[PDB]
This record gives structure tokens, C-alpha cells and sequence, in this order.
DNA sequence: GGGG
């Protein structure tokens, strides 16, 4: 097809558009089915962060992307562009015509590095909504360019801007929902289905949250994650606990991430 | 319907 760059898409023509973009933030797929993402590309990011928004609709959880890592790439077809509150908000009905495909930016897909498998052909999506989606050559280039940029971006910028999350030392004064960015100091198996994450962000605070072993199998001790949509447990006593919801999400960062690398270094037990 |  014809893939438009995020800032070049039309807010004028009634026709669907297609594009490749980097995924920097995402909700888990949930039912109201939806998945909301924050995407960026070379023409749209934080420069002298800024980003476009992507909402995906479907009639079943199985037809939505599960983003476990910031930095991977996505490409959607039959997307409609709307302007929702200042940002560029792209919409895609997976149940109708639209489709999506995820491409790993690192050598391995999250799911993959967990299972020690090698990628098919790395022009091959590690997950797609299609009925068994493929790609034409005109693309290889685009996908290879976005990947290179992706690492140049994540490598020199924080990506997850200092104002996209809330320091933990300000968690208790929060009313409602907020995001976090911390280092997992420990993963503990409480039982058959869930773990207990011991978190510590740059503020130096220690928090805990319960994560379902399967919603987030990538969770690992010593790693940095971004937690989308937590809440402070007003009923907490000895421990300070954050509470995840169904749309909540635990996100890791591709290996080039400056933010992730720095926090692994700065934060410790 | 989208920070749900």
C-alpha cells in the first residue's frame, strides 16, 4: 500500500490511511473491545514527548494487540484519522476492515526471548490480527528505517517523558488513576496465578503490586517497567501497594532505551 | 469511545 508518516496523514480526506509507527505506550486489551496506544514516528516525536494516539476497536479480545514492550513497531491498515483534543488520534476498527501487525524492534520479540526462540524471517510479524498477514517489498525498507530510528530515538531520549508518569513519593496523594516507571527489585510467587512485584522508582520509594503471572509473563527481577494505570491502595498498612485494573499494563523497553538503562543503574536495593 |  501507501504508508503515510504520522504527521503527514490527512485530517481532510474521508479515506482510510495506513502507517508504520513506533509503540511507546499501551493499555492491555480490555472490554468496555479496545486497545489504546501512544504511537510515534520520525515526523512525530519530542523535538525542539509529543505523540499521536491510536485506538483499536474489535469484537473479541483475540483481535487486539498485546503490547509488552515500548519500542516495538506496529503497522495498521484501513485507519481513520481524527483529531481528538489536540493530538492526532488514529482509529482502526479491526472487526470491520482494519488490521494490525506487530514487528519486533529488538532481535527478539518479548514473547520470544521468554521462550528462547529465533525469529522466522525478520520481516515477519511476531503477532498480527490479519487472517495470516504478509508484506510486500516496498515496505522492508520502511520497517528497516523505523527500526533504526527507533533505537536512535530510545537511545538518546527518555521517550516516556518525565510528565507521563507520577513519582511514587506522590502516589499516596493521588486521587484516582496514574502511571509509574520503576525498577522491579523482586518478583515473588504468592500462589498459582499471581506474583508480587517489589517496585522502586527514582524517588527512592518502595511499592508493591500484584501482577497476574500470565497477563504479564515478561516481568523480571532487575528490570525497568512502565506501569500504565495504577491506583494507590488507600487501605494499605505496613506495605505501600499500587493496584492494577483490567486495562492496566506492565511495559518493558527495547534494549536501546536510555531511560531503562539509566534506572537499572541509578536504582538499587 | 478515546485515560478506560
Amino acid at each position: 500500500y501507501e504508508y503515510v508518516e504520522l504527521a503527514k496523514a490527512s485530517l481532510t480526506s474521508a479515506q482510510p490511511q495506513h502507517f508504520y509507527a513506533v509503540v511507546i505506550d499501551a493499555t492491555f486489551p480490555y472490554k468496555t473491545y479496545i486497545c489504546s496506544l501512544k504511537i510515534v514516528d520520525p515526523t512525530l516525536y519530542l523535538k525542539q514527548s509529543d505523540y499521536a494516539t491510536l485506538v483499536l476497536y474489535a469484537k473479541r479480545f483475540e483481535d487486539l494487540p498485546i503490547i509488552h514492550r515500548a519500542g516495538d513497531i506496529i503497522r495498521v491498515h484501513r485507519a481513520t484519522l481524527r483529531l481528538y483534543n489536540g493530538q492526532r488520534q488514529f482509529n482502526a476498527n479491526v472487526f470491520y476492515s482494519s488490521s494490525w501487525a506487530l514487528f519486533s524492534t529488538d532481535k527478539r520479540s518479548v514473547t520470544q526471548e521468554i521462550n528462547n526462540q529465533d525469529a522466522v524471517s525478520d520481516t515477519t510479524p511476531f503477532s498480527f490480527s490479519s487472517k495470516h498477514a504478509t508484506i510486500e517489498k516496498n515496505e522492508i525498507s520502511i520497517l528497516q528505517n523505523l527500526r533504526k530510528w527507533a533505537n536512535q530515538y530510545f537511545s538518546s531520549y527518555s521517550v516516556i517523558s518525565s510528565d507521563m508518569y507520577t513519582a511514587l513519593n506522590k502516589a499516596q496523594a493521588q486521587k484516582g488513576d496514574f502511571d509509574v516507571v520503576a525498577k522491579i527489585l523482586q518478583v515473588h510467587e504468592l500462589d498459582e496465578y499471581t506474583n508480587e512485584l517489589k517496585l522502586k522508582d527514582a524517588s527512592g520509594q518502595v511499592f508493591y503490586t500484584l501482577s497476574l503471572k500470565l497477563k504479564f509473563p515478561h516481568v523480571r527481577t532487575g528490570e525497568v517497567v512502565r506501569i500504565r494505570s495504577a491506583t494507590y491502595d488507600e487501605t494499605s498498612t505496613q506495605k505501600k501497594v499500587l493496584i492494577l485494573s483490567h486495562y492496566s499494563n506492565i511495559i518493558t523497553f527495547i534494549q536501546s532505551s536510555k531511560l531503562a538503562k539509566e534506572l537499572r543503574a541509578k536504582i538499587q536495593d
